């Protein structure tokens, strides 16, 4: 009956509709691991082919997060400048959080192109430190057994942050943020999951991880430009031109 219970339902629905793979499918595929031969095949690929593959997967992941944001109550009513400020700053942070679902803490593997593989699958990219950081981050969230609704509500808060520099209608973003904060806290209380609050990553950790990741993608894009499937001209302009 409350606006808050409806907000939880709407955020979770927006999330279910914008999540590429179902949790059940990711969990059943846990036993489907790349063989020693398949790993070698990925390791032998050119860094530039691995870059193209990864850039396609990441672009697609970002577009689903943009669709997720568009479905958040009041996001569409924000001015274009603020929608772009929030997505530029937060869309990749949401992508990085969403990765924990495809991460298996038991063998330190991630679901990539149909099977589970370790960080050694990405050797040709020559990004070992960055990839270890992404794996470590996914591990910290996966150890919490972060539920589907916890991911939906937490990633809505990653996006709707009134502290992002450059916002023009801060008060409008704050209104949306307070309601989502209440929705998250109300949901954790009901499910007896408030204990994860002290275990979540410090905000600065996600920001720094995302800045390092985006900086690396920008270096690859400068050296070897990809043909990007662009759906959002104002957002594309901010990241690529
Ligand atoms: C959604 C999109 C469009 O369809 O118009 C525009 C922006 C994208 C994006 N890319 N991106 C990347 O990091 C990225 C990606 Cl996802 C792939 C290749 C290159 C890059 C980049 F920007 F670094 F050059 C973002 C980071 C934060 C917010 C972002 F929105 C992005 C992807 C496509």
């Amino acid at each position: 009956l409350t606006e808050i219970e409806h907000l939880v339902q709407s955020v979770c629905k927006s999330y279910r509709e914008t999540c590429q793979l179902r949790l059940e499918d990711l969990l059943r595929q846990r036993s489907n691991i790349f063989s020693r031969e398949e790993v070698t095949g990925y390791q032998r690929k050119s860094m530039w082919e691995m870059w193209e593959r990864c850039a396609h997967h990441l672009t697609e992941a970002i577009q689903y997060v943009v669709e997720f944001a568009k479905r958040l109550s009041g996001f569409m009513e924000l001015c274009q400048n603020d929608q772009i400020v929030l997505l530029k700053a937060g869309a990749m942070e949401v992508v990085l959080v969403r990765m924990c679902r495809a991460y298996n803490a038991d063998n330190r593997t991630v679901f990539f192109e149909g099977k589970y593989g370790g960080m050694e699958l990405f050797r040709a990219l020559g990004c070992s430190e960055l990839i270890s950081s992404i794996f470590d981050f996914s591990h910290s969230l996966s150890a919490l057994h972060f539920s589907e609704d916890e991911i939906a509500l937490y990633t809505a808060l990653v996006l709707i942050n009134a502290h992002r520099p450059g916002l023009q209608e801060k008060r409008k973003v704050e209104q949306l943020q307070y309601n989502l904060e209440l929705a998250f806290h109300h949901h954790l209380h009901k499910t007896h999951r408030q204990s994860i609050l002290a275990k979540l990553p410090p905000k600065g950790k996600l920001r720094s991880l995302c800045s390092q990741h985006v900086e690396r993608l920008q270096i690859f894009q400068h050296l070897h430009p990809i043909v990007v499937q662009a759906a959002f001209p104002p957002l594309y302009k901010e990241l690529f031109s």
